[PDB]
Parts: C-alpha cells; sequence; structure tokens
C-alpha cells in the first residue's frame, strides 16, 4: 500500500543513537536505518521535516505526518492519538550528576530534596505524575525543563541542576562517546519502550510490523546494537 508512495515523516533528531547529526549535519541513527530499510523494501520514499519535540508528537497526532521517529517512548497517554509499531528496544531511564556530586540515592524517598530536569514533552513527565507524585516521592510541578538533552546537559555541568533523568541509550552517549563526566544513581530498570509512530488508522503501522517481523529479532536486534557500540 505504500509502493511509490511518498510518506511524510517527522523527526526531532536530538536522541542519540535512535536519531541525531553528525558534524556535517547529516540526519543518522537507529530509526532512520529502520524506517529507510522498510522503504528499500516497499519501494516508497521519504519527505523528512525537522520539528522540536512537541512538534513533532503534535504532526503525526494530527495526521500532519504519516511516520514519526527519534527514539519515541510508547506511553498511553500517546497511544490515545497516535498507533505505534511493536518496540524495537526495551528502555531504562537513569537519574543522572555529575560524577563529583556524590548523590546516594537509597530510595524514592529521598528524591524531594533534588532539583529533577529532562526535556520539555518527554516520556519522564508520565513516569512522575503517575508513579512518583501519587505516592508523594516528588511533585511535576518541582521539575526543570528544557528544550533538549543538550541544554538539560549543560544545567547539569554548571551546577544549577541536580539529577537529570536521562534514557539509556543517551546517557551511554554521553557518558562513553563524549567522555562526559556523569554518573548514573538510580535506574528505573526495563520502564519503557521506543517505537515507530504513525497517524492514528495507518496501514502503514501494520506493513512496517509486518516487515519487522519479515527481518526477524536478531536483524532489527543487530542494527540497535550497531549503533550503540
Amino acid at each position: 500500500i505504500v509502493e511509490g508512495r511518498t510518506l511524510n515523516v517527522a523527526v526531532s533528531p536530538a536522541s542519540p543513537p535512535m536519531l541525531f547529526k553528525s558534524a556535517d549535519g547529516k540526519l543518522q541513527g537507529i530509526d532512520l536505518e529502520l524506517f529507510s530499510s522498510y522503504c528499500q523494501s516497499r519501494h516508497c520514499k521519504l519527505n523528512i521535516t525537522e520539528y522540536a519535540w512537541d512538534g513533532m508528537l503534535g504532526a503525526v497526532a494530527s495526521g500532519q505526518a504519516d511516520v514519526a521517529f527519534s527514539g519515541i517512548s510508547i506511553t498511553d497517554k500517546r497511544k490515545k492519538v497516535i498507533d505505534f509499531s511493536e518496540p524495537y528496544y526495551i528502555n531504562s531511564f537513569y537519574l543522572v550528576s555529575m560524577a563529583n556530586h556524590k548523590i546516594t540515592l537509597n530510595n524514592l524517598n529521598e528524591l524531594n530534596k533534588y532539583s529533577i530536569g529532562y526535556p520539555r514533552g518527554m516520556a519522564y513527565s508520565d513516569l512522575i505524575k503517575n508513579d512518583l507524585e501519587p505516592k508523594g516521592y516528588y511533585s511535576l510541578s518541582k521539575v526543570k525543563l528544557y528544550p533538549t538533552y543538550n541544554e538539560t546537559m549543560a544545567d547539569l555541568k554548571n551546577g544549577n541542576l541536580d539529577l537529570a533523568f536521562i534514557e539509556e541509550p543517551v546517557y551511554f552517549t554521553f557518558k562513553n562517546k563524549k567522555k562526559m563526566p556523569i554518573e548514573s544513581r538510580y535506574v528505573f530498570k526495563n520502564v519503557d519502550q521506543l517505537g515507530i509512530a504513525f497517524k492514528k488508522g495507518s496501514p502503514v503501522r501494520d506493513d512496517f510490523n509486518l516487515w519487522l517481523k519479515e527481518q526477524g529479532p536478531q536483524k532489527i536486534s543487530g542494527i540497535v546494537d550497531s549503533w550503540m557500540k
């Protein structure tokens, strides 16, 4: 159903290695390798537009875009307005400090005394609103929000922010690829899943799921792992 068809794709490429830009400004990452391989198989073409994070989710939710990707978490809230592929990665969320800032976290009752920050519109808000706030561990009203992970890290680096909420693959990019002196202090293990997003009702979601299964788990996991070092 996509043969010869051109799809409008919304991205917001500041989530390495799922989707990001090299120095030369070239778009790249797991998500692009996956979806461009799908299109090579089904003979479709991509018309890619870059948005801010909320602009990307908005475009696929309204049907302005046919497809969206940039390491997008499959959440209950988003599923009401967006159709997702099966997950290509089981994700974990870390609370991260500078290495010289010795924050020891025994349990969730200890979060309240610290500032927590992350990119506006990301799924950390859901975790807080649904899992931490009701138990009195933290309040959404106390979080610091930023445009991207880069501005979040900048406030971590200068000491303005105590803890950044950073998903595992991005954390490893900053720590191991970029060699930033940061350390996880708490891990929410396997609490999340990443998928490709499609406009509600899109048959492309179903056919992409078919393609994922044609490829098989080892091929997909191999693509994912190749990018995560």
